[PDB]
Parts: structure tokens; sequence; C-alpha cells
């Protein structure tokens, strides 16, 4: 077997959501997890597929939405902190626990030499071209980098990497 990650369900999730949330197939999340077709169970978890155990991870990330930033953390001890930009979608969790579903390089538009997606759809990790709206709370935009920095990352973290969002102070 294969060490991945799992998610606990929610009072109403959808199965469909949480695959164009991690990005996955429904078909491949019922196949991990053939009780969600039929229904769902809130605190129910529900393996991802094709994404392994944040837990196995050396690195954990901390998104500060006080503070607009990204703390790269290695064995929990901070190596660096990266500046990233929020939007308002990311303001609605206090917690916001979240982990690094998989990742797109070079996509080549504006989108910040990568595209490193979250387990929640707007919850993402990417660069940008405009970089001065790095470290700023934007209208809705997801979680913005810097191109050198959402590679440094895409390098270093693999995917499950956890990235908290955290409204901090």
């Amino acid at each position: 077997g294969r060490k991945l990650l799992t998610y606990q369900v929610k009072q109403g999730d959808t199965l469909n959501s949480i695959a164009a949330d991690f990005r996955i197939s429904t078909a491949a999340l019922l196949q991990a997890n053939p009780s969600l077709q039929a229904g769902l169970t809130a605190g129910q978890s529900i393996v991802i597929p094709g994404l392994p155990d944040p837990y196995t991870i050396p690195y954990h990330i901390a998104v500060s939405i006080g503070a607009k930033t990204l703390t790269l953390s290695l064995n929990n001890r901070v190596m660096k902190t990266y500046p990233i930009a929020v939007g308002k979608i990311l303001t609605q969790t206090p917690t916001g626990e979240f982990y690094i579903i998989n990742r797109q390089r070079n996509p080549g538009g504006p989108f910040g030499a990568y595209w490193l997606s979250l387990s929640k759809q707007h919850y993402g990790i990417h660069g940008t071209n405009n970089p001065a709206s790095i470290g700023k709370a934007v209208s809705k935009g997801c979680i913005r980098m810097h191109n050198k920095d959402v590679i440094e990352l895409a390098s270093i973290v693999p995917n499950g990497t956890r990235v908290t969002i955290n409204r901090g102070s």
C-alpha cells in the first residue's frame, strides 16, 4: 500500500467538489472511497489518490493572512518565509489547514512560472507576473507568490505538504 493524504468531510460536502478541490476524479475518489457514491458523512475520512501523506513530508507551510506571508519550514522549524497574496476567499477560514494537491510547472502565462494546486480550489499557491500584488490582500485572487519562490517550494516540498491558512492576527 501507499501512504496517502486523507480528507475529513464537512456536513454536506460534495464528491465532485472534492474532486474539483483536489483536481482529481470523482471516479478515483469513489475508487478510493466507495462510501461517497452512496452518500456523504461529516467527519468521514476520504482519501485522495495520487496524493501522498503530509506526515511523511519533512516540511510545513504556514500562510498568515494577517501578514500575507508563506512560511517554508523544515521539521516545523522555519527555513524561510516568502511573501504571498491572499484573496477574500481565504479570509473565510480562521484555521485554513490545507494541503498541496499537485503542481503545474511553467504554464507560460502570468501565472508565475508555476501553479501549485491546493486542497481547495480557490486556496491555491501560484506565482505571478505582477509581484507588487504579492504581500497584499486582493479581492479574490488565490495565494500568489513570486516566480523564484513558487519554484522553490515546487522543488523543495513535494505534494501533500500542508499549507496552513491562518488568519494569524
